[PDB]
């Protein structure tokens, strides 16, 4: 299939998702809405269930309001089962309308709709070419209280309709008992409640395995992609091996959402993207859009090194969502703010590196502050308004232009206002060219780009004011006056003569699982895959034309590989760094080692003999290890995804800056569980 078919589950960037909070777009099927306090038809209280469902959800794809737009994935609300209480905090109802509150992960949400209302939207997604992503939340169930058991649902988890438990008198301990996180620490965040939500205990073996059962159940029914909520809130241990789960079984896109503030740059974030499996919200990106767009408080200059930053710390940033605005944040159209602003910054977002999501309703103008407001229903499903027609104009591109699904983003023409860049991939280029001033005209001149000589027109028929570009010999442009508040969009696409690779989904897996590795220029014959210098030719590739290769990881030994294509003609591509082998299937072992006490800036990592502990490495050690919630000091703990049924080696060191002090004695062994969850309590070996 090629790259851009409705079939790659494993890349996205393509497309361009429409995040729907299922319950604020179209109410299709009125006989499942919510009856009594939890629902509200006029939907001006926010926190109850104004109606939305998968009919609605199906009738917009169908009558052209979807697709007209070039939207080619949706993002829908979590689509599981969720507790049926409205629970009143201090005075306003509130309602599970967002479909965060789960109580059983193996059926669905029933104001959303059936089992087959599901089927038949993954269905008609598919028959549109739009793929669907939904949200899946499993850090925990919904608001309870171990100390009134009568509150709401008091958190409990059924398993397709059978009660595994709730939080008052957990004696399986399906659920952490810790108090709420004040925040202040990962670990803090990871191990306590978020809020009042029952937080689920991933090191409980029937959770684990529930919650894996779960989503491969949600796999089975044809979903294309995973948004998961709260990843700053689990073990990063744990949803390795979950991601591991999806990755080994159905190789679907997967990101999570941590959430990262206005010039708030994470290590973790960063490491999160990078190692965890499953890529993330690109909120780097939407802090910095929104600065330089809608607040103003940076210019280009900013935005020219968020690009550019971002391209480098991501390990894959064709596989980052980006976005302006989403459910955690105020909607970036303001009452007083200019509509341009909102048009130029989904302009740059569609036409930017990763993958686009338009939150529902910021083609129709929708403002709202913070949560609920800015998750009400739509307005009005008109096509003709400008926004609508930008995001028409420029989404197509995705599936059209290499160098926007794929290409390297390389500024041609800046100062504090204006940005011209130029997006590559091969001989394919794209150039948008955005004024943020709406008042002063902006003089280009000196422009070069990598446009081949011609008379370009402007992609969004100069709707956002742009003009077309005469492209002379050697790239150069005429000089042209760039209106107030201009964005323009220029292009050329042709075939790739050498094999490059724009993405590569999943990028962790174990030996025999098929990847997809997706760009142009492959040919149509069937060449060579490398995995480092392992070639993989013949019956291993599993298909092979010129946008798209799914070929088996071969059984070289865990650990990270550079992925390369050859063509044919023997003509190698560009490098796709970072695909990490796993060893076998995955399982999440808790390490606890005691007594073993640190200095300041001294903390406890483990490594071992397998690639998923760093292969012996202290610089590729895992940790630092926790020491204040399940355990406190000098006993720490980590959860760690480690291959499933087999002896691993391992020992714990500390490292102080560039020390590192190994525990002594032998090697510590250990039979890791082929499934489900372990701990490993020991006691530091001097
Ligand atoms: C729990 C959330 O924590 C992080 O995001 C926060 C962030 O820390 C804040 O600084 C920022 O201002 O707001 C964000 C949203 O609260 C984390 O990175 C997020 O993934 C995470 N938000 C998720 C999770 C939930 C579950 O609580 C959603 O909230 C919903 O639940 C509450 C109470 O249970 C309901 O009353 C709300 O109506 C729901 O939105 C978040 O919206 C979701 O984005
Ligand atoms: O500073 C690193 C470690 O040093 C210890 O002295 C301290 O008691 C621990 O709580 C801390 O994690
Ligand atoms: O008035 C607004 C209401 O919104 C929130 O749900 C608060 O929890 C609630 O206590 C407050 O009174
Ligand atoms: O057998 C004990 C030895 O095992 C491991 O290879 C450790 O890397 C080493 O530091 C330790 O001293
Ligand atoms: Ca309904
Ligand atoms: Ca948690």
């Amino acid at each position: 299939a090629p790259d851009t078919s409705v079939s790659n589950k494993q890349n996205f960037s393509t497309d361009v998702i429409y995040q729907i909070f299922t319950d604020r777009f179209s109410d299709g099927n009125p006989a499942n809405n919510p009856t009594g306090a939890a629902f509200d038809g006029s939907c001006t209280n926010l926190r109850l269930y104004c109606g939305g469902d998968w009919q609605g959800i199906i009738n917009k794809i169908n009558d052209g309001y979807l697709t007209g737009m070039g939207i080619t994935a949706i993002w829908i609300s979590q689509p599981v089962e969720n507790i049926y209480s409205v629970i009143n905090y201090s005075g306003v109802n509130n309602t599970a309308y967002h479909g965060y509150w789960a109580r059983d992960f193996k059926k669905t949400n029933p104001a959303y709709g059936t089992m087959q209302d599901f089927k038949n939207l993954i269905d008609t997604a598919h028959a549109h070419n739009i793929k669907v992503i939904i949200d899946f939340a499993p850090n925990h169930t919904s608001p309870a209280s171990s100390d009134d058991p009568s509150f709401a649902e008091n958190g409990r988890l059924y398993d397709n309709g059978n009660l595994l438990g709730g939080y008052t008198n957990d004696t399986q301990n399906l659920f952490h008992h810790y108090g709420g996180t004040d925040f202040s620490t990962i670990e803090n965040g990871i191990y306590k409640n978020l809020y009042d939500l029952a937080d689920l205990n991933h090191n409980n073996s029937s959770v684990d395995v529930y919650l894996k059962d779960a989503i491969k159940m949600w796999l089975d029914l044809g979903v294309d992609g995973i948004r998961v909520d709260a990843v700053k809130h689990m073990p990063f241990g744990w949803q390795k091996s979950f991601m591991a789960t999806i990755n080994n079984y159905k190789p679907v896109f997967t990101f999570g959402e941590w959430f990262l503030g206005v010039n708030e740059i994470s290590p973790e974030y960063h490491q999160f993207a990078n190692e965890s499996g499953m890529s993330l919200l690109d909120y780097r990106f939407a802090q910095k859009a929104r600065q330089v767009f809608r607040d103003n408080t940076d210019n280009m200059y900013g935005l020219k090194a968020m690009l550019e930053g971002s391209e480098v710390d991501y390990a894959q940033v064709n596989d980052q969502v980006t976005f302006i605005d989403n459910h955690d944040m105020e909607r970036f159209h303001t009452s007083n703010g200019d509509r341009r602003k909102l048009e130029q910054a989904l302009a740059f977002t569609l036409t930017s590196r990763g993958v686009p999501a338009i939150y529902y309703g910021s083609e129709q103008y929708m403002s709202g502050g913070n949560d609920p407001d800015n998750r009400a229903r739509l307005p009005s499903f008109s096509t003709t308004t400008t926004a609508y027609q930008v995001i028409q104009k420029l989404a197509p591109l995705r599936k059209s232009n290499p160098a926007i699904a794929y290409g390297s983003t390389h500024e041609r023409w800046i100062n504090n206002d204006v940005i011209i860049y130029e997006r590559k991939f091969g001989n394919n280029v794209a150039v948008v060219a955005i004024n943020r001033n709406m008042n002063t005209p902006a003089s280009i001149t000196g422009l070069v780009t990598s446009l081949p000589r011609g008379s370009y027109n402007d992609v969004l028929g100069g709707i956002l004011n742009g003009n077309t570009l005469t492209v002379g010999a050697g790239g150069a442009a005429s000089n042209f006056t760039l209106a107030p508040g201009g964005t323009a969009v220029w292009q050329y696409t042709t075939d790739a003569t050498t094999p490059i690779i724009g993405n590569v989904g999943p990028m962790m897996a174990k030996p025999g699982v098929t990847i997809t590795i997706d760009g142009r220029g492959f040919g149509s014959g069937k060449g060579t895959v490398y995995f480092g210098t392992t070639a993989v030719t013949g019956a291993d590739i599993v298909a092979w034309e010129d946008t798209q290769i799914q070929v088996k990881i071969p059984a070289v030994p865990g650990g990270i590989y550079d992925i390369r294509v050859a063509n044919a003609a023997g003509a190698a591509s560009n490098i796709y760094d970072n695909f990490e082998v796993l060893t076998g299937d995955q399982v999440t072992v808790r390490f606890v080692i005691n007594n073993a006490t640190t200095a300041l800036g001294q903390n406890v990592f483990l490594t071992g003999n397998v690639s998923e502990l760093g292969n012996w490495d202290p610089n590729n050690a895992i940790g630092p290890m926790y020491n204040q919630v399940v355990y406190q000091y000098p006993t720490w703990y980590y959860d760690v995804s480690v291959p499933a049924g087999q002896t691993i080696e391992f020992k714990f060191l500390k490292k102080q800056g560039s020390t590192v002090t190994w525990e002594g004695g032998a090697n510590r062994t250990f039979t890791t569980p082929t499934s489900g969850t372990a701990t490993v309590n020991v006691n530091w070996q001097p």
